[PDB]
């Protein structure tokens, strides 16, 4: 069979993900690589009217006292479900195409972000503002995709002095330093949760050690730096102060969703062509599949293509 | 060989009497995982039945905008849904092929299609959610595991507003046009899956839509030719065109089953029994699978149930 490579570049917004992406398809002949954008058209325009200004606008009001949490959390996860949708749509038609893991690939598949943003990251990012509960973020967790062999992702270092001067520079945005303190936290702990349960961390085992960097390697991380350290909140636990079993099984589906990604980490702190080489650098150490069918090459590609079409700016 | 499981789903338009029916078809090697009202009134946020009927109510009378309620009812039927994403979840992997005597019977009160799929279409046909997130719902359904039995209720239309009558759950409110709107749902969910078994094509009869199997026309898919999901050339998105594909691959492998709900409780439930000899069960993946599936069942139940 021929093989096929998925990178999913992930991480905070204002890092310079969407250039490196770009960069690396550049380099590749036209269809040895496609490039599967973040589906900016979807969220202005097809899902809903301006998702991402909506976004802002309701966390700014929020945090001016104008509407209260409850109002903030239902326009925050109606939103945060639109955002998903193409990611979801993708990785489900993706799914019956791609075989067990696996000599160059004859197709290189780049996405802009993973499911787990739109799915995990962003509402874990928003209940820590305040505008998403804890339950509504363990609603979505519930509802990641299976993951497919060979999921490579790439996450983002970067110091936040420059991560900040960044995004204050380089939409319907609103520059918030909460919010980007928040998204920072939530893929560290991203990285650690990963390395952690590859290290064969049991959540349930360290759940009594809760009281308040890089990956796919280093030793086994403290449950407190881990995401599940976000999940001990008042209103997730019952009155003897364990978790009520229903979000201990959504932590359960959280595990079994990280536990087999292959994580690894890309310096931004550096100029586009060099995030780009180093990039490339990484993608020999990433995790090839098979596909299941001959023909699953060319309408990969399509599917693709069809979606950069559509939905990339 | 591991031993069998059978997976039981009763679902349907709320108020025909599937939470009684089942409560008497039950004692060890079957479990009844009933809805999650706790999780709906208390645990997952509260009185979300409540919020839902309300927020419909205050859109008839105008009282807010199309746009209030479909984010108001967008969030809510997350928090309906969640209790049986998790429990699909952590079941799935424990489920095997396709297989005589059950080790286990599953009876659930409702599968996941029912709040990702069916009360959010309804409501879009009340006006009260936008087809966009519908077919967000619907690119979450989790894949089809083997031996995904589902019952559906059968009920004339005055009989099933006296039983609605009667079952009215905390929050709720008396809404015919639901109960129009859910009922027709479930009819055309039943014709999409014989349509896609009998090898319906949506994209080769798409062109049908505007003017041996059911018509397209008698599907889900006639819901989505909405014209928020269409270019100016009156072509699907693709990305809307997927998420059909998605609800497709979902649907087809389903089996579903017919429980006529005109006739007395013990009635149903020996109706019910009666359907089980067509069901299809399925093998588990370990020795302690069914232990664990017992577990799970009864902690669900005990936690969640009212
Ligand atoms: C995927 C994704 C998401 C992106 N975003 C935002 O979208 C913008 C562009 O990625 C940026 O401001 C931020 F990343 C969300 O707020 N939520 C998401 O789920
Ligand atoms: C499952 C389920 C759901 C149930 N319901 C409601 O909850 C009650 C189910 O007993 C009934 O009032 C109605 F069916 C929804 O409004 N949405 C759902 O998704």
């Amino acid at each position: 069979m021929p093989t096929l490579l998925r990178v999913y570049i992930d991480g905070p917004h204002g890092m310079g993900k969407t250039t490196t992406t770009q960069l690396l398809v550049a380099l590749g002949s036209r269809d040895d690589i496609v490039y599967v954008p973040e589906p900016m058209t979807y969220w202005r325009v097809l899902g809903a009217s301006e998702t991402i200004a909506n976004i802002y606008t309701t966390q700014h009001r929020l945090d001016q006292g104008e509407i209260s949490a409850g109002d903030a959390a239902v326009v925050m996860t109606s939103a945060q479900i639109t955002m998903g949708m193409p990611y979801a749509v993708t990785d489900a038609v993706l799914a019956p195409h791609i075989g067990g893991e696996a000599p160059p690939p004859a197709l290189t598949l780049i996405f802009d972000r993973h499911p787990i943003a739109a799915l995990l990251c962003y509402p874990a990012a928003r209940y820590l503002m305040g505008s998403m509960t804890p339950q509504a973020v363990l609603a979505f967790v519930a509802l990641i995709p299976p993951t497919l062999p060979g999921t490579n992702i790439v996450l983002g270092a970067l110091p936040e002095d420059r991560h900040i001067d960044r995004l204050a520079k380089r939409p319907g945005e609103r520059l918030d330093l909460a919010m980007l303190a928040a998204i920072r936290r939530v893929y560290g702990l991203l990285a650690n949760t990963v390395r952690y349960l590859q290290c064969g961390g049991s959540w349930r085992e360290d759940w009594g050690q809760l009281s308040g960097p890089q990956s796919n390697a280093g030793p086994r991380p403290h449950i407190g730096d881990t995401l599940f350290t976000l999940f001990r909140a008042p209103e997730l636990l019952a009155p003897n102060g364990d978790l009520y079993n229903v979000f201990a099984w959504a932590l359960d589906v959280l595990a079994k969703r990280l536990r087999s990604m292959h994580v690894f980490i890309l310096d931004y702190d550096q100029s586009p062509a060099g995030c780009r080489d180093a990039l490339l650098q990484l993608t020999s150490g990433m995790v090839q599949t098979h596909v299941t069918t001959p023909g699953s090459i060319p309408t990969i590609c399509d599917l693709a293509r069809t979606f950069a079409r559509e939905m990339g700016e």
